[PDB]
């Protein structure tokens, strides 16, 4: 009698990316050098020449900091390439850093490689400078664009250890000559054939969309699965943010978030302070999806020591929440399918088991902490495995005797963090309202926020 799958299930690579939670992006270009969001393609190569690049040193520091992946941005707007490309003399090949014979694709890959920290590109496919970035010339241009997919994916000295986990793109273009036509298809063909079931993030209906919101906040729900034709680059907003709780397809809407105002490294701004930041990861990662932290070296090509000691104190803030799980074992009681989906599975500690139910909803699950504990977080997390199911659910403590709302929400995903006012409380219930088939969750913890 075993538990059929509901809708689309992630792959693999989606779950890992689901389970590592924190990306990190890397924005240093030109851009940097003067001082910009947005080339326009007539930047000097002259100008880009940092006076003491440490690839080895960012990838540390995100390491050390609960970074997972870096995304690292090969070829901006301006159409700048940061590898010695066979396909445009438009690169770090005439620049004078590194005497001309830089690679910073090549420097980040081998640390990364050293640190097991995965890698991603992005390859702007609007392009400022390439002469062959127009209407009439668009087969020239995606054959361009193709080459150099292909010249970094199939380079094993690329990646970690060869592999690729993310290709990023977007789907922006120009306008009138210059409104080119992608072949997204063929490109995530090349990138299958090269890279196999590295994910990708693109606004067609791949493996990973965009959140759809600038502050990187997930919506409310958050399915994270989409309709294919649904998407391309006019698909609205609202789908990016909620996905669509009948989609076909598994997606990851992820939440990309730069640690300043802009994208590339300027003097005037400043890292977001820890509270922002913690504010972004409970609407993002606590919503069930990965959060994208763009993090800018200045033109030393170092990052910049504020932003550093920032990623220290969010890593701090981090290790400190989840340091005491105060449901680990508690006792727990409700409806549950068999033994082998126990309720005591929710706070056994295992990654090996879950807890089901097909019993009528509201199903409602009650912990037995066995002494009063103070909390202000619960964690819930569904078996992404057999597909994602629940739609609504509550929370409620019991304080001084009395049963009270502790909060409620709709999706839980791979992982929910809900924070509550603090309360010290002996006996809690989650209650599911809702759910798309029958429900269940591989663990229910509790937290007490730094
Ligand atoms: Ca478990």
């Amino acid at each position: 009698k075993k538990i059929k799958p509901h809708g689309p299930l992630p792959s693999q690579t989606q779950l890992a990316y689901l389970g590592d939670e924190l990306a990190a992006f890397i924005h240093f270009g030109p851009n940097t050098f003067y001082d910009q969001e947005w080339g326009t393609g007539q930047e000097d190569p002259e100008r880009f020449n940092p006076s003491q690049l440490d690839a080895r040193e960012w990838v540390r520091v995100l390491k050390e900091t609960g970074f997972k992946k870096l995304i690292l941005v090969v070829k901006h707007h301006d159409g700048f390439v940061l590898y010695p490309t066979a396909h445009t003399d438009y690169s770090v090949k005439v620049s004078p850093w590194r005497r001309g014979k830089g690679d910073l694709l090549l420097e980040v890959s081998q640390a990364a490689t050293e640190f097991d920290m995965d890698m991603g590109v992005y390859l702007s496919p609007w392009d400022a400078h390439s002469p062959l970035y127009h209407v009439d010339r668009e087969a020239d241009y995606n054959a361009y664009y193709l080459a150099q997919l292909k010249e970094i994916l199939s380079n094993p000295n690329y990646g970690n250890a060869g592999k690729f986990a993310e290709v990023w793109m977007d789907g922006a273009r120009g306008e009138g000559a210059q409104k080119v036509n992608y072949e997204f298809e063929k490109w995530f063909e090349t990138i299958r054939d090269l890279q196999g079931d590295c994910l990708i993030f693109s606004t067609e209906g791949t493996s990973i969309r965009w959140i759809g919101n600038e502050r990187g906040y997930a919506g409310d729900p958050l399915w994270q699965k989409v309709n294919p034709d649904k998407l391309g680059t006019e698909a609205e907003l609202n789908y990016l943010q909620h996905g669509d709780p009948s989609g076909t397809i598994f997606s990851i809407g992820e939440a990309d978030v730069s640690i300043r105002p802009g994208w590339f490294y300027h003097e005037d701004q400043d890292p977001k302070s820890l509270e922002e930041l913690v504010e972004i990861y409970f609407h993002s990662v606590g919503r069930g999806t990965p959060l994208l932290l763009n993090i800018p070296p200045n033109q030393a090509g170092l990052f910049d020591a504020k932003d550093i000691e920032r990623l220290y104190e969010f890593a701090t803030y981090r290790n400190e929440l989840y340091k005491e799980d105060l449901a680990l074992g508690a006792e727990v009681s409700g409806p549950a399918l068999s033994a082998d989906f126990a309720c005591r599975h929710l706070t056994d500690g295992l990654e090996t088991s879950s807890w089901a139910s097909d019993a009528d909803l509201p199903i409602q699950l009650e912990l037995d902490l066995g002494s009063p504990k103070t909390f202000d977080v619960i964690e819930l997390r569904e078996d992404l495995k057999l597909g994602q199911r629940i739609a609504a659910f509550h929370v409620q403590v019991e304080v001084d005797g009395v049963w009270q709302e502790f909060g409620s929400g709709h999706t839980v995903g791979y992982k929910r963090l809900l924070r509550g006012a603090v309360v010290e409380a002996q006996k809690i219930r989650v209650v599911i309202t809702e759910s798309q088939a029958l429900p269940l969750l591989t663990k229910i913890s509790l937290y007490k926020t730094p």
